[PDB]
């Protein structure tokens, strides 16, 4: 296996770690134990179909962290769910929800500090509200005015949008409708969303809403 | 961590190995390096969501071999693809096809001998041909009489049937039609099918056919 090793600059500043990511290409230097050695953490993402790469990376000391499924949904005029655009005043509530809901990502212990995953996704949802990572966060409210669901969205290109984060017990159908309507309004044909392999509730909901699988992957760390 | 460790009786005789399967549970002896010692190969299948078990096993030196997705679809509106029940005379051709099609299985080298996977899948399809009404291999024919595709099927219980192997380039739709019809003929309401996480062509076909995800798992070996 040949691959470049490059620092994950953003994550390093955010987590306070010395981490890099492997990028497998024909032209890169040989991937060797010596090259990998000084890094506190190294990450690799590979297609789940590529058993050659899996074996090669396991023979360089990498372990499975999690599998990922990336799905796509056709976008049509589904009509709105009554969702509203999150405002700056919703940030504390959303950060709290997200930190609780996304504690078990690929930034989980023992790979990262116990609080790292919650911090990462609290920041993600805040950035969505502010429009600096995702473009918007959309919210559903209960009768009491409390948030019962949210979904963050961004435009990817001329044809595609992507769900960043999505959460809300019993609100899955409505949140998918919300995300598809947002994409439709922006002239997209395709709405993309990825989830962990283990997240059967999410997979089921995406498929119920019209998704099909586009790619599958493993994240492996050293 | 506690787990039972049991010999894989059939595989041991078939492959000529001394292997066992580990299943993590509270009412079992501690899972230790010593308990794992007297085996040539140990397997574990875990829910993809169970990262606690993943890391327990990785601490004991288990490695990912592959991920699986199990899906189900309702048996509703069925029809006749023109498929036929495989006969003894079809066995040599089917063994040849299945050995080739399912090469990159969880019995691939380096985990097993180079010929192991081919032997296993040829035996699988042969067993299906030599089955009764409860376990069959069905063949789709080209106009030449050649095998265009095949699917193995088993009755599970009062409500369910399961697809074992399914293969035929350009024949996915017709093979799913065949399977649904077979299940219907036995008054089954639910059809189940598992595939490897990396098999996006199979995943897409199953979802196109109305399947949704039921469970996801990793196979790890030591
Ligand atoms: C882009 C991304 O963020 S991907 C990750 C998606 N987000 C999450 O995982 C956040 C937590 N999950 C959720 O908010 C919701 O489960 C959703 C949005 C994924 C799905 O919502 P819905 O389709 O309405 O499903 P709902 O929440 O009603 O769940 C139904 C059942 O799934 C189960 N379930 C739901 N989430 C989980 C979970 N994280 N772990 C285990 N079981 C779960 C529940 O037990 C529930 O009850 P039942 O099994 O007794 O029927
Ligand atoms: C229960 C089980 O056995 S699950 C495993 C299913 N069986 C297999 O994987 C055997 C090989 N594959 C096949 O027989 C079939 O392609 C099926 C049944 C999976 C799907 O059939 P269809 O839905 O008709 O898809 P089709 O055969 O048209 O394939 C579509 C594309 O996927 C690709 N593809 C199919 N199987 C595979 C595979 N195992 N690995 C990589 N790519 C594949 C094809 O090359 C084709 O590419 P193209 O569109 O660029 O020509």
């Amino acid at each position: 296996v040949r691959a470049s090793i490059e620092p994950l600059t953003w994550e390093n500043a955010f987590f306070g770690v010395n981490s890099a990511i492997v990028r497998i290409t024909s032209e890169a230097p040989l991937l060797t134990p010596d090259a990998l050695a000084p890094w506190s953490r190294v990450q690799a993402k590979i297609a789940a179909s590529n058993t050659g790469e899996l074996d090669a990376l396991q023979q360089l000391g990498f372990s499975l962290v999690e599998g990922e499924v990336d799905l796509a949904l056709p976008v049509n005029n589904v009509s709105d769910s009554g969702a509203v655009v999150a405002q700056e005043t919703d940030i504390p509530a959303l950060r709290q929800l997200a930190s609780a809901a996304f504690a078990q990502s690929r930034f989980r212990a023992p790979w990262y500090a116990p609080d790292a995953s919650g911090r990462f996704y609290a920041q993600w949802i805040e950035n969505a509200v502010r429009g600096t990572f995702d473009h918007q966060c959309l919210i559903l409210r209960a009768a009491s005015g409390d948030i019962r669901g949210y979904v963050s969205l961004r435009e990817l290109n001329a044809t595609d949008a992507r769900i960043g984060l999505l959460a809300g017990r019993g609100a899955g159908a409505e949140l998918m409708q919300t995300a598809l309507n947002w994409a439709y309004a922006r002239g997209k044909t395709t709405l993309r969303v990825a989830t962990q392999m283990g997240n059967t509730a999410a997979l089921k909901r995406y498929i119920q809403s019209g998704a099909n699988v586009e790619s599958t992957a493993y994240w492996l760390y050293r």
